[PDB]
DNA sequence: GGAGACCTGG
DNA sequence: AGGTCTAC
């Protein structure tokens, strides 16, 4: 029957109460944070979410969803305990509404580029595909860091099911990524010069620094903590470890600083350097600049610059 | 201690 | 182009 739509198949979708001013799929999923979801229908996105496939699509008070089980299962609409991982991937107990009204009442400028963009929160994703997708993500662009995930995936993913003419990979392990010959393989994917850090990472994560269970326990640690542990690894920088850390370690203070949040804290807040005589962006500029942001919007400082990116583009 | 080379679609 | 690394 291929992906289904909410008029398509009534009896297999499953409601969870979410306004639109609470989260906005269109506003979220292909706006640089994950790169596996897709617009297959309009309206509704499907991509692989707790190691299978689903297909996602809100009306105005509903988030409707539905999970394909496959010929292994019968057709069933989604099971409670199978949304749970739904609303933790969205991270749902984070209300909205409160953190616009905090940022609000701190920040002029941005009660007045918010109120048209809401619905813009931060999903919570896998560490494993994390690091290696914001791997892939320098000096790149949206559209070909997705083509890349893609192609990395399909070659080195475990297969989950095919729908229309798409079949669906979960992101590979850690001991594929390390495997021989992966550099270059991955280089006739087009990844470039980042096919070795995305080789040398993860074996130096499972041969130097114990393994999957020392990412993962970088949920546990501060963010000071894991953003020096993550820049240990070789391709991983300042900006890729506050990535990893805003998106996938519960860090939701981490500013990652580039030239898009430089001109926006110009413009729309004329800032400028004072404890570092350069003008520019540099490391001790660009530590000051994330600071800024923290000591004015609060330890939710990366979700408030999602929203302004959002509105900026 | 605060400019290169590195890969590629453009 | 949602930069990192070696070098000096
Ligand atoms: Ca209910
Ligand atoms: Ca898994
Ligand atoms: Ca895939
Ligand atoms: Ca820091
Ligand atoms: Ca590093
Ligand atoms: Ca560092
Ligand atoms: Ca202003
Ligand atoms: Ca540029
Ligand atoms: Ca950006």
């Amino acid at each position: 029957m291929g992906h289904r739509t909410l008029a398509s198949t009534p009896a297999l979708w499953a409601s969870i109460p979410c306004p639109r001013s609470e989260l906005r799929l269109d506003l979220v999923l292909p706006s640089g944070q994950s790169f596996r979801w897709r617009e297959q229908s309009p309206a509704h996105w499907s991509g692989v979410l707790a190691d299978q496939v689903w297909t996602l699509t809100q009306t105005e008070e509903q988030l409707h969803c539905t999970v394909y089980r496959g010929d292994k299962s019968q057709a069933s609409r989604p099971t409670p305990d199978e949304l749970e991982a739904v609303r933790k991937y969205f991270q749902l107990d984070v209300t909205l509404a409160q953190l616009y009204h905090h940022w609000g009442s701190v920040d002029s400028h941005f009660q007045e580029v918010a109120q048209k963009f809401q619905g813009v929160r931060l999903l919570r994703q896998d560490p494993i595909e994390c690091l290696f997708s914001f791997i892939c993500s320098s000096c790149n662009n949206i559209a070909r860091i997705t083509g890349m995930v893609e192609r990395l995936c399909q070659a080195f993913g475990p297969r989950l099911i095919q729908l229309d003419d798409v079949t669906y990979h979960g992101f590979p392990s850690l001991q594929a990524l390390a495997g021989p010959e992966v550099e270059a393989h991955l280089r006739k994917l087009g990844l470039g010069y980042r096919a070795r850090y995305v080789s040398a990472s993860a074996r130096a994560i499972l041969e130097e620094q114990g393994g999957l269970a020392w990412l993962q326990q970088l949920r546990e640690s501060s963010y000071e903590e894991a953003h020096k542990a993550l820049c240990i690894l070789p391709g991983v920088g300042t900006k890729v470890a506050d990535c990893i850390c805003l998106m996938a370690l519960d860090k939701p203070q981490a500013v990652p600083v580039d030239v898009h949040m430089w001109h926006i804290a110009q413009r729309d807040y004329s800032w400028h350097p004072t404890t570092s005589q350069a003008k520019g962006p540099s490391p001790q500029t660009n530590k000051e600049l994330g600071n800024f942001f923290r000591s004015l919007w609060g330890p939710y400082a990366g979700w408030a610059q999602a929203v302004l990116f959002s509105a900026d583009l």
